[PDB]
């Protein structure tokens, strides 16, 4: 029935959540991180800001590849830190264990900007969620994204909400970033978490699963609705709900 | 009837200015008296705007709309969390809730209002920020450095009137700047060795600040002549050296 | 005969030397400057790239009397530091001193704003022009100045010529900051002279008004030229021969 | 006749190089072997870059103007002051006769040129680039550099190119940072226990680096193709291993 056809989605969510806990392992073989203090998510939010200013004063000042080129570098750089974590806890300190990761992370990169096969694209963008997911997941701990989950979760409703009024009013009364980064989002409670097979943390991941459930399901609805809370809201729903397990 | 509502405003704000001074110096700490602290103060906001601004120029769509909004549930943290939770006190439960209560405030004051909750609201954050500063220090550094920021208005009012005879939101901030400016010789003369009703010079400079406003606005009804800050300001200086000279 | 009329401009130039001279004394009674480094010239001038930079990111930033406000602060803390050096050498550190100074700025910076009677501006500009060769004069000495001068000179004549040739091509082959600034230009070697009734530093003075004689020479004859080389060079001659003197 | 010119100009920005690395290292400095010194490197150029328009964007008229008119100056100063008053040397009146030097070329760089004066300073500057980075550290960071730097130029020119197969001074720039590329496997190899002509594996890279560029011409009258550094980057790389097989 409708199996094949958009479950792809669902399924790029649990691989992340897969690939992140196995990506929990090696990146404290090295470190990593950024104190379960619930300033933390606030420290995040101000950066993301300036993350984003810096991207957009980038992109208004292209740039033609030299857009592609920043970002290019700095995929080829998250893919080092990446591949980097994978060889150095695996052949360890060994020189062919880093030269592997330098080696494959330019494959990789070189292999994106080469026109790929684009299913390929959904791949990597698993890879690089997963990746991100870990490293902050690893950084501070549940409560801590318990808030800043809430908190994205408000603004973004509230940006939605906004638009769709903006809609509703001027009558007469790249999207990849934003999905899978929001596929990341749901995911790093559950990293943090099973850094506080798995846990009751499943729970999380589950509920995560199903908040993805209502989304596409409102989504395949006419008249839409605002994304992160039922992501968050439903990974949130499945970790209290693991937590009334034990 | 708002012709009681600006003043009401004003005085409302005094009050809660004063009201977040003691939990407000459980921590506070920004800028001794020293009159180079009113300096360091222009130069801040200037160099703050400019920053601001560029931002804008280099934003400022869901960027600068977002930013503001941070911005602003910061500070709104600070004057729920450190204000009330510390006024409890202190902490655990009362903080959590306190972090409710900002994004409580900040959500809903983003999306649409309704008249009073907008006044109520910046009421709030300019009795924050008037408290803050009237605590950085003492009524001299003040005085000073209301006295230089008046001047500046009648000005710039003038050189921009002047410059008239020939031939939205920045409205709202310039208002809470003027909720601001007298409060903070009430602030911190509060900071200051008498008290009779509650501090009776820092009381003089209350009402001087009240009948400032007042004489604005009748000008302001006059027609067109309004040199901005120097009623209030001058005037709430005014009071608060007859309300001084008087212990 | 053709006195009255364009003296004003060597007479603006003999007064700010005077006024730099007798402000070298007060401004080290509370210290002020910024070691004889060669190198010191090249910091100068990089700073006057950012002073400019930020000036100019201002305007264009503008800031329809937001820029005339920020100029204005500017102006307000110079004058302050210009009256301040005054009252603190001379009553010294009374409070009717200091506060002598502030409202001393005050009423200066409000008059320049309120449309004065604009000789008044000649003299403000002699003023502040004054106040600046006062401070770099003190700060470090003569060789390093020398070659400041000599580097921002031909830094000019490249910058003339430039624009010239750029007339001469293209048919078929506010003012005061840089005039006044300019006025500044020879007197900080003044300074920075009698820093290490006057010297043999006259012949500085001198010089460069007779450098500007040569300069208001060919501006008042058709098919202009560079200006600092004149009045650098002049200054720099007068100077020169202020040591065959002693 | 410019057929062996623009090898001329590679294989002399070279030698300057070389010969500037003594004195280079009177001082030098910048950035031990360390791999991520590349990657710091090319962060460091990106972040450079994206500065150096943001500069442009909210410049550029006699600003930038000036403003790269005095970078220059300043590594027309490093060139001639360092590297030739201590190859006196060092100090005093050499110092000065070296500022003299800078200034002069500086100022007749700007203004106008004559084919030959453009070629020769963007040579030396070349060599000067050139050698430092090339001392700043050794044959197998710049290994790496190299095959990243070239890997880049080859796809961004494939998909340029191919982002064509549908339907002045950035020139100059690009043109000495490739003078600059594989020079520096050629000082810093030099910085490496041979020594034949004056050590033999630099000297496979130099002549590798001479035939790359080479190859590269030939086919830029081919016609169109030309991947722009994996010629002559990746090809000096291959002649540089060359003479490092034989000791």
């Amino acid at each position: 029935r409708d199996w094949l056809p958009l479950l792809g989605m669902p399924l790029m969510l649990l691989f992340v959540q897969i690939i992140a806990i196995v990506l929990v392992m090696p990146m404290q073989a090295a470190g990593l991180v950024a104190p379960s203090s619930v300033a933390n998510p606030l420290i995040f939010i101000g950066m993301l800001l300036a993350f984003t200013l810096v991207l957009l004063v980038l992109l208004r000042t292209g740039g033609r590849r030299f857009i592609a080129a920043f970002i290019g570098f700095a995929l080829f750089m998250t893919f080092l830190y990446i591949f980097g974590a994978l060889s150095l806890l695996a052949l360890g300190p060994t020189t062919a264990a880093a030269a592997g990761t330098l080696i494959g992370a330019v494959a990789v990169t070189a292999l994106l900007y080469l026109y790929p096969e684009w299913y390929v694209i959904d791949i990597l963008g698993v890879l690089i969620s997963a990746g991100v997911a870990s490293i902050f997941g690893i950084s501070l701990e549940p409560l801590p994204v318990l808030v800043l989950l809430v908190l994205l979760a408000v603004y973004d409703a509230i940006s939605v909400y906004r638009t769709k009024h903006m809609i509703t009013l001027a009558e007469g009364v790249g999207a990849f970033v934003m999905g899978m980064g929001d596929l990341i989002m749901p995911s790093i409670l559950v990293v943090s978490s099973h850094v506080f097979l798995s846990a009751p943390t499943l729970g999380a991941m589950v509920g995560s699963l199903v908040g993805l459930a209502v989304l596409l399901y409102f989504v395949n609805k006419g008249n839409p609705q605002a994304g992160l809370p039922p992501l968050n809201g439903g990974a949130i729903l499945g970790f209290l709900v693991g937590a009334a397990l034990a």
